């Protein structure tokens, strides 16, 4: 296996996948690495299994249909995976913890949102449809763009949103368009 965490790229106390070479810190994996389970398979492997069991799951879908799906176990897992793909980028650090807003000429958002809040919400089964998870993830980047206005720091929100959206389209097999 790898000797660094797949998510944050640091060494430390690592848990190794039994079915692929990836490794994880306990709370870098989502869900947090499970206490027992020998063998253990990582979220990458669990997602690959879903795909391999239902090859048709990779055919194109409409976003509006995906958003309305109830959060049954496979959709829960897919949203956990999508959240983990965003943490995989180092720029996620800007969006992880609870923000605060005190900038001349701007007012904070009405509904602050951040990655660790979405993580807790998934863990606590607070989302009943894919739509709830996706709306809170998009709200993170929309809040940032609105607050930073013309400051060049706005670009960090575009960047991390692009990682979210590309992974959303991949994981949920959204129909390709121009
Ligand atoms: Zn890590
Ligand atoms: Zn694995
Ligand atoms: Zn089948």
């Amino acid at each position: 296996n790898s000797n660094i965490c797949e998510v944050c790229n640091k060494w430390g106390r690592l848990f190794c996948c039994d079915t692929c070479p990836r490794s994880f810190h306990e709370h870098c994996h989502i869900p947090s690495v499970e206490a027992n389970k020998n063998p253990w398979s990582c979220i990458f492997c669990r997602i690959k299994t879903i795909q391999e069991r239902c090859p048709e799951s990779q055919s194109g879908h409409q976003e509006s249909e995906v958003l309305m799906r109830q959060m049954l176990p496979e959709e829960q897992l897919k949203c956990e995976f999508l959240l983990l793909k965003v943490y995989c980028d180092s720029k996620s650090c800007f969006f992880a913890s609870e923000p605060y807003y005190n900038r001349e000429g701007s007012q904070g958002p009405q509904k602050p949102m951040w990655l660790n809040k979405v993580k807790t919400s998934l863990n606590e089964q607070m989302y009943t449809r894919v739509e709830g998870f996706v709306q809170d993830m998009r709200l993170i980047f929309h809040n940032h763009k609105e607050f930073y206005r013309e400051d060049k720091f706005t670009r960090l929100g575009i960047q991390v949103q692009d990682i979210f959206e590309k992974n959303f389209r991949n994981i949920f097999a959204i129909q390709e368009t121009s």
